[PDB]
């Protein structure tokens, strides 16, 4: 596996390890490399990706986990499909999207999250999973304009049998209110799903801003760009999200389009201070699916 892959270009670095663009038998693939001391993170992400029935079009396609000794030290590898466009973050910074395009990005993301959160009952069943670090930089855009979720290293799996998790972290900017004020019940798996929804609402806000209507659109911005410094601390985020109770601003322009109106509504229903009041990934997917069948465009 890793023995025949040739690294060609450095393309990114997440919380742990670094991502490279490799070549396997002539085919481009993405390789995430971890150091020996990062074995726990490497192992956990390999573990999540190897979850029974995890594969889904809206989830990064996992190829394999492997070790590679260069003669001095050993590298811990995770190999996956390669997606030229890169992260949703990079995509939205470089391009603007049409109504159909925005819907495809949002729907695919919601479908990907719904799959993760959904428990598949059966002999070869799939446990429910919460991501815990959803954001535009952890989502990838495929050549067909659809998104797939990546970086599952912090994910948690639920055992409905006894209602327990198999095991604050994540990106401060996208942390849900209950996480920022640390009021979240770590023992309740449902709380992790709801926190994921809050984050996805922020992502939907990033996409919508880039929806170019009649040549009109807003420039790319991360959520809360107008309220907190770059790389904000938990305290800075808490004061804005928890105390002042602010959320990303919804442009007036969005009212001149039924598509943006539906999106805007979904956003609000994702940002409720109380996770139990937020929409579900499935409900969101259904809503966007119907909105999609309206305009008319590939799902
Ligand atoms: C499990 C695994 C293997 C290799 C890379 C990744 C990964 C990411 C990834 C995947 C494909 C890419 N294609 C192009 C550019 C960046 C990419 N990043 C992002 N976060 N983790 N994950």
């Amino acid at each position: 596996i890793a023995r025949t892959i040739v690294l060609q270009e450095s393309i990114g670095k997440g919380r742990f390890g670094e991502v490279w663009r490799g070549k396997w038998r002539g085919e481009e693939v993405a390789v995430k490399i971890f150091s020996s001391r990062e074995e726990r993170s490497w192992f956990r992400e390999a573990e999540i990706y190897q979850t029974v029935m995890l594969r889904h079009e809206n989830i990064l396609g996992f190829i394999a986990a492997d070790n590679k000794d260069n003669g001095t030290w050993t590298q811990l590898w995770l190999v996956s499909d390669y997606h030229e466009h890169g992260s949703l973050f990079d995509y939205l910074n470089r391009y603007t999207v049409t109504v159909e395009g925005m819907i495809k990005l949002a729907l695919s993301t919601a479908s990907g999250l719904a799959h993760l959160h959904m428990e598949i009952v059966g002999t070869q069943g799939k446990p429910a999973i919460a991501h815990r670090d959803l954001k535009s930089k952890n989502i990838l855009v495929k050549k067909n304009g659809t998104c797939c979720i990546a970086d599952l290293g912090l994910a948690v799996r639920h055992d409905s049998a006894t209602d327990t998790i198999d095991i604050r972290v994540g990106t401060k900017r996208y942390m849900a209110p209950e996480v920022l004020d640390d009021s979240i019940n770590m023992k309740h798996f449902e709380s992790f799903k709801r926190a994921d929804i809050y984050a996805m609402g922020l992502v939907f806000w990033e996409i919508a801003r880039r929806c170019s209507i009649g040549g009109i659109h807003e420039d790319y911005q991360l959520p809360y760009y107008d309220l907190v410094p770059s790389d904000p601390s938990v305290e800075e985020m808490r004061k804005v999200v928890c105390e002042q109770k602010l959320r990303p601003n919804i442009p007036n322009r969005w009212q001149s389009c039924e598509a943006l109106r539906v999106m805007a509504k979904i956003m609000r229903e994702c940002w409720y201070a109380n996770g139990a009041a937020r929409l579900t990934a499935l409900r969101i997917k259904k809503t966007l699916s119907q909105l999609s069948q309206q305009e008319g465009i590939k799902m």
